[PDB]
C-alpha cells in the first residue's frame, strides 16, 4: 500500500472502527484508527481552520482546529516521522462522503517545511500558499473527484451546480513538488500546514471528513476509500 | 521555440552578437542579444551573488550582481512579462561552456513569487530555498550536464572528479512545480530570485555564463546551445 | 518639520491644494500635494486593501488599492528614497477627519523590509503582521486619537461607542522598532506594506483619508493637521 | 527580580551550581541551574549555530547547537511559557566572561514569533533577521559591554582592538520591539530563534557562555551577573 500520515477532521463517528461517539480530530499513522483523538464541536456551514505542526527535535505531530467565536479542539501524538515516511514525500488534502454527505470545500491552504543543516548557510525551505484556486491549477495534482476554480475554491468532493453535496465521492489535491523531510546533515526539520474549510450538509449527520496528509510521492486514491476511509486507506486496519 | 526571459551573468564577450567587449550582466527577452547590459567585474574563483526582482505594477525586470568587498553591477529593463511569458511558467538556472570554459557552480538558490488578488484574503505565494543540493534532488528537473550533490552543490556544467571544468557543456536546473505569474483577479504580481555562484577557470578568458531564467513549463535545452547561447536559445537572433 | 513619504488614500477632494476633483490615491514626497495621483472609486462601508512597494534598484514607489469585485487603482512615482529619508525611519499609518468625516478603521497591517548586503550571508530583514489589534498593543506607538482593541481593530480616528465617526479627529499608529532603509554595504533595499481598511460615513462626502507613511523616528502629529493635512504635514505647501 | 527563560550555551562547568563536568547546552526557567542539559562538544574558534523552538500546543522549549562537520547537541524541556513569562516580553542575547574568558561574538541572529487567532484572518507575526550588525544599530538595545559594528558583528562581551577577549565582562542585545507571546483568541503561539556565534579563547578553559533569552520588557543586567551568572540572574538559586 501507500504510507500515510494524516490529521483527520472526521465528521462521522464510525465506532465499529474505534471512532469516539462524536465528531473528532485525529492523528493517523498508517491507519484510519487514529492513534489519538480529541472531541470536535463541528459547526455545519461555518468556515473553520486547521493547523498542523511538527519538528524532528521533539518528534510530536500536533493539530488544532477552530471556528471564530468558538473554543479550539487540539490533539498531539509522539511519533518520529523519519521512522514512518520516506525521505521524499508529497503533502496533500483528501476528503470523502459515503451514504452520508457534505461539502468538503477548501477556501485556502498553506504549507511551510524547513530542513536546517549543520553548515552555517543553513536552511532548505519550501512554502506555498493558496488563498485562491483557479480552474486549471498546474501546481496541484487533483485525484478522484477533486476540482478547483468553483468560486475560487478547491472542492475535494463532488458538489452539484445547485450548491448541493453528493454522496459516495472521494477526492484529493497534492502539491506538485516533492517535499524533502530528512537530509544527511539535518539538525532540525520542521513543517507546518494551515487550511481553511467549509463543511455543510442538508443532513444532521454529515460525513465523512477532511484530512491533511503526507504520503509517498506516487500516492493515489485507494480502491473503495470513499466514506469512512477518507480517501487515505484501502481498509480499516 | 521555447519562450525565454533570462538575466545573464555572461563571462565571455561575443561582440559579433552584440555583447559589449567585457564580462557583463544582461536582461534577455526572447533573444541572447540582451535588451540591456551593464559592465561586470567578474572575479575568477570568488563566490558571487545575483538578485533578480520584478513586479507587474512597475513592469521592470532588474538585477544586481556582487562579490564581497566589491562594488555591485546593476541592470534594468522596462518590460511587461505578462505580454511575453505564458501565465504558467517554470523558473530555472542554466549555464554553458564552449571552446572556452569554467565551473558553473551554484552554492544556493532561492525564489519567491506572490500573486495578490483583489479579495481581502489576498496572497497566492510560492517560495523555495536551496542552500544544500543533494545527490537525488527530486524537486529539481536537471537537464543536459547539470548534476547535484557534489560538495552539496549544483554543478550546471561538467566538472571532472579532479575539480577541473570541461568545455562544450550545457546544463539546466528547473524547479519541479510550475509558477503562476498571472491571475484573473491579480492586483499585484511580484517575484524575486537570488543565487550564489562560484565561476572558476584555469583560463584568463572563461566562458560562457550563468542565467537565471523563466520559461514555458516543458522548456528543454535547445540543440547546439552550448557556448554563447547559454543553454537558452537555438540561435543568436 | 518632520520628513514624510506617504501613500495617501485621499477621500475628500481639496482642489484648492491640487487634489483632482474625485477621491484618489496619491504619492506624497515631503508635501500633501501629491507628486502623482490616480482616480480612486472609493466604496463607502466596504473593506478595501492597499499595497505599497519599493526598491532601491528601480527607485520607484508604487501603490495599488482595491475592493473585491472591483477594478484596482494604481499610482507610481520615480523617487530615490535614500535622497529623501534618513537611513533610520519609522513606518506607520495616519488618518484624519475635519468638518467632513468617516471611520478610519484598520483591520490588518503588514510590512516587510529587506537590506541585502554584498556579503554572501546577505539579508537584513524586518517583518510584522497585524490581523488582530489588542487593547494594549505594546509594539505600536499610538498618537493623537488612534486607539486599538475595539473589535480587534485599529481606529485611527475617533469613533463613538454607537459606531459613529467623529469630525476634527487625527490619529497615527507607528511600529515601535526603527527600520533601517540604507546600509554601507547594501546592494538592494526593498520594502512592501499592505493594509486593509474600512472607511464608512453617514455622509455622501466623506473625509479626509488614510496614509501609509515613512518618517523620521521621533515623528509626531503636526499641529492643526486634522482634515486635509491627513495628520502628516503642518501646512499645504 | 526579572523573569528569565534562557537557552544557555554554557562553556565553563560550575559543578558547585549543578553544571555537569563539561561544556553543555541548558534550558533555564527562572534559574541558572538548568532544568535540563546535554553535553556540548564546544569547538574553540569555530563558528557555531544555535536553534531554539517552541509552541503552545506541545509546550516544549527545545534547542539544538551545531558546528559544520560535527554532530549536533540537543536539549528539550516540557514547560508552559504562558505560566512563566508575562504576555509581553523582550527577546535577546546575553553573554559573560569572568576570571576565565572568551570572545562572545554574534555573526547573525533571527527570530520569528506567530500568534494564530481563531478568526479566519489568523496570524499575528514578528520576524527579524540580522546578518550584519552596524555601528549604530537603532533596533537593538545594547546593555553592559555589548557593542555592534566591529567587523559587522555583535560583540556581547569586551574585546580589545588587538582581537583579544577581556574577562569580567557582561553584555546583552535585546530587540527594540516587544513581542506578544499570548493573546485572548490565540489557538497556537509559536516562535523560533537562530543565532550564529564565534567563541574563541587563548585559554584551554574558556568562560562563561552565550544565552538566547526571553524576559520582561524592562529587563536589565543584574548586579554581579558576570561570569557563571551569564548576565541573566542576580544569584545561583
Ligand atoms: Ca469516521
Ligand atoms: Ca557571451
Ligand atoms: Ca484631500
Ligand atoms: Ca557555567
Ligand atoms: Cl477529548
Ligand atoms: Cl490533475
Ligand atoms: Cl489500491
Ligand atoms: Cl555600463
Ligand atoms: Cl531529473
Ligand atoms: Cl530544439
Ligand atoms: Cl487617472
Ligand atoms: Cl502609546
Ligand atoms: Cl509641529
Ligand atoms: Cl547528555
Ligand atoms: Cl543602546
Ligand atoms: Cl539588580
Ligand atoms: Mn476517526
Ligand atoms: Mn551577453
Ligand atoms: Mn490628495
Ligand atoms: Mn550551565
Ligand atoms: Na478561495
Ligand atoms: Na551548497
Ligand atoms: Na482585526
Ligand atoms: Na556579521
Amino acid at each position: 500500500a501507500d504510507t500515510i500520515v494524516a490529521v483527520e477532521l472526521d465528521t462521522y463517528p464510525n465506532t465499529d472502527i474505534g471512532d469516539p461517539s462524536y465528531p473528532h480530530i485525529g492523528i493517523d499513522i498508517k491507519s484510519v484508527r487514529s492513534k489519538k483523538t480529541a472531541k470536535w464541536n463541528m459547526q455545519n456551514g461555518k468556515v473553520g481552520t486547521a493547523h498542523i505542526i511538527y519538528n524532528s527535535v521533539d518528534k510530536r505531530l500536533s493539530a488544532v482546529v477552530s471556528y471564530p467565536n468558538a473554543d479550539s479542539a487540539t490533539v498531539s501524538y509522539d511519533v518520529d516521522l523519519d521512522n514512518v515516511l520516506p525521505e521524499w514525500v508529497r503533502v496533500g488534502l483528501s476528503a470523502s462522503t459515503g451514504l452520508y454527505k457534505e461539502t468538503n470545500t477548501i477556501l485556502s491552504w498553506s504549507f511551510t517545511s524547513k530542513l536546517k543543516s549543520n553548515s552555517t548557510h543553513e536552511t532548505n525551505a519550501l512554502h506555498f500558499m493558496f488563498n485562491q484556486f483557479s480552474k486549471d491549477q498546474k501546481d496541484l495534482i487533483l485525484q478522484g473527484d477533486a476540482t478547483t476554480g468553483t468560486d475560487g475554491n478547491l472542492e475535494l468532493t463532488r458538489v452539484s451546480s445547485n450548491g448541493s453535496p453528493q454522496g459516495s465521492s472521494v477526492g484529493r489535491a497534492l502539491f506538485y513538488a516533492p517535499v524533502h523531510i530528512w537530509e544527511s546533515s539535518a539538525v532540525v526539520a520542521s513543517f507546518e500546514a494551515t487550511f481553511t474549510f467549509l463543511i455543510k450538509s442538508p443532513d444532521s449527520h454529515p460525513a465523512d471528513g477532511i484530512a491533511f496528509f503526507i504520503s509517498n510521492i506516487d500516492s493515489s486514491i485507494p480502491s473503495g476509500s470513499t466514506g469512512r476511509l477518507l480517501g487515505l486507506f484501502p481498509d480499516a486496519n
